[PDB]
């Protein structure tokens, strides 16, 4: 496909429809300039690390259909794409460093050892998979004759976090193979060793829309914060520090959990600042609150459904000083610090 | 400090620790791009006028404390800080043009003549202020063996403007040195001559934020402005001009006072476009009322607290025609223009 | 015509022949980048005003039949080339900022005003130049029945200035409109009116591959310069300064004749720096003499046949101080200074 | 290796030693500056595809020993260096587009079935070799325990070709594998079959500095066309066509061999473009002969020592009409078009 | 100065002249574009750190007059020019990576403690200098009120090496400050203490050019080593290696004195590669014979004056193993490695 045609496809179809036409175009800079009506507009801006032309290639071929969110395919360590492209609107550029069967300029020749995503939507996507060393297939419909293990129920449509899709609950299946052997999945146990079940995953909530959720985080965003801790005998839990969070001091205390972000935001405006932004299970941000003037540099955020979040710190008998409790989230291991007096997702 | 080391630190701690590692970097015009976990996402975009490798140091060397608003330093026309950079995030690049002790490629190899900031919380600070020919220096608290005077109690952290830090007032005093010798400050009289105490200060409030700070200011966003003037005995100030604004004809009348521009946000947009964008005391919009289609090409706005603009009105005896009343206004003396029928403050 | 097909063309044929095929490309900064082999190469450096990818395609595009010399053009004051595009190997771009009938992006949608040059070797030129305003008209053949003018005999093929074309004589003639009328050629008369009857062209030679053209040339190459002003009786026509140069002080004396910088060059290193740098009948360079350590800002120069500059110093009754004499060269107008004891070309 | 560190080597030592030592840096565009005696100076200039700071890291890593000519990989189809980097002069860039345990951004993280090329100069190079599914390993020692076929006698050391190292003869032995075995070779037969011992191998002159290379090539500079083609019996081979060319007409006749283009060069200005610059066995020219005027837009040339093209010639029972004969020259078969009247290289 | 003034001038005058006019522009990348008889012609590109609009306005002003070379204010710590600026043409770039009193967006506010150098022919240049703390203050004609030392007899004219100006010799004397005190030269002694009279002075020769400049070095290009040797009895001073270089193993022996590098370019080619490019007094190359396909990374080569070298080596009683002999060249001490079979210059 020409950058003539590409631009030709982006302008009348939104996205690489294999359509034929051409539009007279101009790059300049990180500018792709098409001729549209004798005017010059500006129809794609690279804030990729590719070649611009290769850029809007790259990004005209998108796939628009619902997947499931970057940050799991990233914990699950996906290296490249078969045959398709998943641009990240958070990073605002491609997920992967590079392409297989999409661009030839950027497509990679080998991709033997690669960890290779293939989804069940693609033609050839299922056999491609089965003859693959590593890699992870995903589908919409739960196959029977594949050891899968379910995701949850949200997708990116279009950089938009969706839970439903036509109206009708997400639905993703993960099948895996490292190795050469498929990896297979049981109801129960956890799904890596000791240094867990693979059912706690992320909400994925912005803190600019932030919505409870359930019953609890209702309450948690409306009652004082004492009448939530005895209405849900949080008691030694200390979410004072790690929920609430404490501005009272130059360093700011806690405010590990997204909620509580979400809570704080209420009464007085907190400006994040994040170095390294894509679609991640845990946050590593910069994070500073106007009414105290109180700030931490590195103050890890994660996103769980509170009620989760409760269940996890109610299942730990802390009665040992320095843990290091290790909890599966969004297929991954993570390991958090545990202090008899405090409980933080550790940097990752 | 190398480039893949300052990537490291700004990708790790969110700013320069001095902490050793190094990860995998590509300069792309002004994106910096950095590769993590096999994957490339850009961690920095230049809008400076440095290098983009040079920019993304300085960025990442940028004081992450609580400092004074840049304005003031604008207006004691600091040229270099000592030992430290500052961000201007209004701006988005740093706030000096040059640096001192801080990054090879930029540092100045002299600062003799220049006007030296020096904050008193970098180890050898005072003892090279006390060395320098011209300078300031500040520290958060008051030095009995120096002659100094106390700023607003407001300031720039992160670019988060906070009237607390640690939830304790802001205290930030300012000690100043000319021509080799120290300036002494009393309690009473005018900071400069013939050409004003210095107690006034600017309230760094933003128009989408804005929010009274006072119960006149209270009353003037919610009383009717017949109402608000006879309350606080207006008559001869002309405020339906200088603070309300006239949206009567195509060139807005007055408009002087941000409360002014806040009030008429309530309910007509008001849309502004700033050519030098960064922390000032006066700044000179295009403003363009949505409502009524007026606008004005030059339209220099102050953000005073209401209270201490009428006590500034009220101190003139407007029975002179054309004036140019000097008022002190962080540290430094704006003439406002004052026929005896507007005080506009002029442009400077 | 897409990038990629640009690209094949440019790759497989040197130009652009309308093949189809397409090479993976990558635009970056001003290099154009082939896959190849899936090997990456640079077959193109962008050195002109234009985007990268629209200056390969009008590079792919250039003339590569031999053509008069640009400089006649320019004399002429072409603005635009119809269907055509002529490659200025000298400039290193494009010769008009304009083209017409030949690239989708940068053709201009009018150009009945414009000066347009038609090229009677390409299909429907005469028939476009006869209805044009103002133009001017090439073929190789004398045509019968138009009014032309022959132009020198030598012309521009791929940057290369040749006397023959297939080792025949290179022949063009020339049909020139204006205002809507066919300028009328007589074999007598000058071409312009007071303020020269087209016959005397430059000789087009480079000072690194000077040579002689006739025998008063090669004389003069290896005659003292006494020796040969005596034999060609050149007395009081002061030689010494105007064709062989003094460099016996700071700034160089006369120097204007192409062949004197080509005998100096014999016996001392001129370095010639050049600022507009194209194809032009006058040059205005800053002259640098090694041996000697003369030099000059701004000294004219011009390449004409020794013996065709001395028949017009021979023409010249000098008995009159301050003269500005005006001769024809390349069909255009060219005012000499001529004092009693100098006759340089001026800076036009 | 970060950029301050790599440049800081590239100024001290040429090339990257692995010494410690940092310089004060700048990225611009394309260019590389380092602050040296506190002054700013230029050390690299990027006209690669690759981003400026991993282009002056690739450079500095380049290879400094003797190599076999570049032509030869790409005539085995090399992918990638083992652990190496080869700088190619010509074309101003790395040989291979990817790298593989050189570079951090540009490593490829798989390279199983790429075409390998390790080189027994490097530690591991001989085992990696042997486990390699695609590759080519080269040793100047000939190795008992390797099937090899010798190289021609001549290297690129740092862009230069020579024939002697160390004053000693050049030697190169290669091996290779394929699909996961040894290519066998034996002294007879042709390298590949039918659609060539592998010993024809061309003289990587350049025009500007060509230099016969036997007597018979001495005999074609010095003697005039009729005496040479009597004195070695070469009459009905048409040489006057494909050896001297032809330029009585518009498109130059024949000159396909490098020797035949210096022959003319020695009358004649011979001006070449090339539009894919990098070291090759066949070019492919664009050329403009300056006494006649006559040009062809793609002219093959290949430089084979004129007595090998001799014995080629003198090889064909030349009594068939379009022929196709195959060529091995540098180890690979390219295809010469022989009409019982011309034998040109074809366009491969 | 605006930039369509600069380039009004640069195009007419070949440099600054506060000529009025203006030509528009166009910036585009490093090139600077100016329409001229409405054609774009490319009259600037930009080599330098500098953004591309100041780096022609620098261009534009920089020195048209002779000045001494570059390596001598190298070599004297140069820190920036007073009220000019010098271009420096093997650099293609300014010399200072500052100005003063030349260049709005790049002089530099303070330069009391820098190195200045002040042009006795800059109006108050004199009075400058005499008030400065450290600079260094160079005329043509000796001052009798000011302590000065000769510099060479060859300047830098538009960057050509000249022995003469307006074929009178080149003439430059030297006055040098240093913390408030003049320096005081004398007759006779040393520059400089232990850790050399100032009078041995590089010849600036180019190897393309190279040219004897004695008898003693006319015998050297011309008779064998062993004849010249024995002519001038340089028994013990190993020339063939030091000077005559051997190259019968890999990497090449000695060739340390420029001349040396000339003779073995009348029979064999050298291709050298210079990382750091600006005019200096020792030169490091990476060197690579073409005839033995010998080579060296790090060759320091100086060109001394062959006359100047065998008195330098005939002063020294080599009778002592590892020395470390001082040697004075262009107004700076440089060590010299001498192994009683060997005298090369060290790096520095």
């Amino acid at each position: 496909s020409s950058l003539e045609n590409v631009v030709y496809n982006l302008v009348n179809a939104g996205h690489f429809d294999g359509r034929a036409g051409e539009l007279p175009c101009a790059v300049i800079g990180e500018k792709v300039i098409a001729k549209i009506q004798n005017e010059d507009v500006v129809v794609f801006k690279n804030n990729t690390p590719f070649p611009t032309n290769v850029a809007v290639e790259l990004f005209a071929k998108r796939s628009i259909r619902p997947h499931p969110e970057l940050k799991l395919f990233r914990n699950l360590n996906i290296d490249v794409c078969w045959s398709h492209v998943l641009w990240d609107y958070a990073k605002d550029s491609v997920f992967c460093s590079s392409t297989y069967k999409v661009c030839k300029y950027t497509d990679l020749q080998c991709i033997e050892s690669l960890n290779v995503l293939f989804d069940g939507r693609d033609n050839g996507a299922l056999e491609a998979f089965k003859k693959c060393r590593n890699g992870v297939y995903i589908n919409t419909t739960k196959i029977k004759s594949l050891s899968m293990i379910k995701g949850p129920q949200r997708a990116d449509l279009n950089g938009v976090v969706v839970e439903k899709v036509g109206d009708s609950d997400v639905e993703f299946w993960f099948a895996v193979r490292k190795d050469g052997d498929d990896v297979i999945f049981s109801r129960t146990g956890s799904l890596e060793p000791s240094h867990a079940r693979g059912t706690i995953f992320t909400q994925s909530r912005l803190l600019s829309s932030f919505t409870p959720r359930s019953e609890m985080e209702k309450d948690f965003m409306d009652l004082d914060d004492d009448v939530f801790i005895a209405k849900y005998s949080l008691q030694d839990y200390a979410f004072e520090h790690v929920v609430y969070g404490s501005f009272n001091q130059k360093i700011i205390g806690g405010l590990h959990l997204l909620i509580g972000l979400a809570r704080r935001q209420q009464k007085s405006n907190l400006v994040i600042q994040e170095f390294v932004t894509y679609d991640s299970s845990i946050h590593s941000y910069l994070i500073t609150d106007e009414n105290s003037g109180s700030s931490k540099s590195v103050c890890t955020v994660i996103d769980l459904l509170l009620d989760d979040f409760v269940d996890i710190v109610k299942s730990l008998n802390l009665k040992c000083v320095s843990k290091v409790v290790n909890v599966n989230v969004d297929f991954k291991d993570f390991q958090f610090m545990l202090w008899c007096n405090e409980e933080k997702v550790m940097t990752f």
